[PDB]
DNA sequence: CTATATAGG
DNA sequence: CCTATATAGG
DNA sequence: CTATATAGG
DNA sequence: CCTATATAGG
């Protein structure tokens, strides 16, 4: 039962890992997205301060990535 | 934190969804390659076994994935 | 010396077929666009009324773009 | 109507650039597939002897999977 | 000698 | 996979 | 028995 | 290409 404590302009907010919806990273950062109740909110945290089970989200995100990039990437080259 | 028990080359394994690194769907089969101390591990249990949290971690890797296909869905149907 | 006598705003045209950039099929129109000097030139003849060559643009320009698509759909389903 | 001369298999061919039904690049190598009366025959000329009629085709097809590689080069850098 | 891009085999 | 083509690379 | 999606071999 | 997994298909 983990949760990401961040701010949301200033504010602490807590939300439920699990509930989690998508994450990336920009730099430092680890950036997502959550189930607010029926609406997109919005949260980033620096990584040093992010759940552990934060961070293999946003691993296995930027390992989906990785993958849909090489494949898209394989695409474009079949086309010079 | 969520154990998920399966059985591999006769060894009952149990994983925690933690240590998950990819999840993917194969039919009603849910295959994943996992943290396996150091080394790449796998394992798939089906759907029906799949405790909630990890079918969520396939969840998200399906919501990305979709969003690329329609991209693609898109400059393709934008023929000529 | 191919020359693709069509009309546009009703007015009679002479492209050399040579000048037109590219083809593509509307039913039974055989639309493209040339190099007008500069800019983009419209015109589009129905299919029974097209020089040979026309034809021969058109026919490698679907086949091109065939291609394109079997290969773009390829990548779509490698997302499922 | 333009007779690209090439030698192929030993036999020096001269296909008329109309029945081309595919031209590519490999390298310095233009090679392409014309209606060997009904069958599909094949050919290859280095770009230099290229008549520019041959040259224009390849640039047609060119132009355009260079466009639908824009848009994939779009998709993809549009990340997260 | 294989690589390169391709269609038919 | 192989072919057949022009040229590159080492 | 192969197909299916995948990563490491 | 092979493996190993759940299930499908015939």
């Amino acid at each position: 039962m983990v949760k990401v404590k961040f701010k949301y302009k200033g504010e602490e907010k807590e939300v439920d890992t699990s509930k989690i919806k998508k994450v990336w990273r920009v730099g430092k950062m680890v950036s997502f997205t959550y189930d607010d109740n029926g609406k997109t909110g919005r949260g980033a945290v620096s990584e040093k301060d992010a759940p552990k089970e934060l961070l293999d989200m946003l691993a296995r995100a930027e390992r989906e990535k990785k993958g849909v990039l090489k494949k898209l990437r394989a695409v474009e080259n079949e086309l010079h």
